[PDB]
């Protein structure tokens, strides 16, 4: 049977609220599981994390968007690049998730746990015009999918690379 090299699982769900006192939506962390798989033969290991989906769109006619910002320690993680959690060869142990950054090249299985923040960071009256005031939104629910890819490499003076995929799935935003 095809065994799992890297599998990140979220651990629970997202949702939003909007809040009248502060004209915008509230924020949540979401942990998440990492398990990866012993390589002996390793001499370096490197993990990022790239955003893949990020947007919940209104549930009405209207086509309004909300953008959902996923931040780990200040840094965004973005569809553009990928923000480096883990990289052995440049002292860059990865926090929470050290124990990784140590059983890489274990003849085991490793595992740890760490968590994003998530926000709302901007939002569309239609799906193109940019919103300025949270406030003048429809009523309603925003729906969408937020899912971060994890990449995982393993370096040797030779590589091998996994993925995994963590989806929160149909996140709402409720006004």
């Amino acid at each position: 049977m095809t065994t799992s090299k890297l599998v990140v699982t979220p651990l629970g769900s997202l949702a939003f609220q909007y809040a009248e006192g502060i004209k915008g939506f509230n924020s949540q962390k979401g942990l998440f599981d990492v398990a990866i798989e012993g390589d002996s033969t390793a001499t370096a290991f490197k993990l990022t994390s790239r955003l893949i989906t990020n947007t919940l769109t209104q549930l009405d006619t209207s086509g309004s968007t909300l953008n959902v910002g996923v931040d780990y320690n200040g840094t965004a993680v973005e569809k553009t690049g990928d923000t480096v959690m883990i990289d052995t060869a440049n002292g860059v142990l990865g926090g929470n998730l050290s124990p990784l950054a140590n059983g890489y090249n274990a003849s085991n299985r490793t595992t740890a746990q760490d968590g994003f923040t998530f926000s709302i960071i901007s939002g569309t009256t239609n799906g193109t015009t940019a919103v300025t005031d949270y406030s003048t939104l429809p009523e309603g629910i925003w729906s969408g999918d937020v899912s971060v890819q994890f990449d995982a490499t393993w370096t040797s003076s030779k590589l091998r690379a996994a993925v995994s995929k963590t989806t929160w799935a149909d996140a709402p935003a409720r006004e």
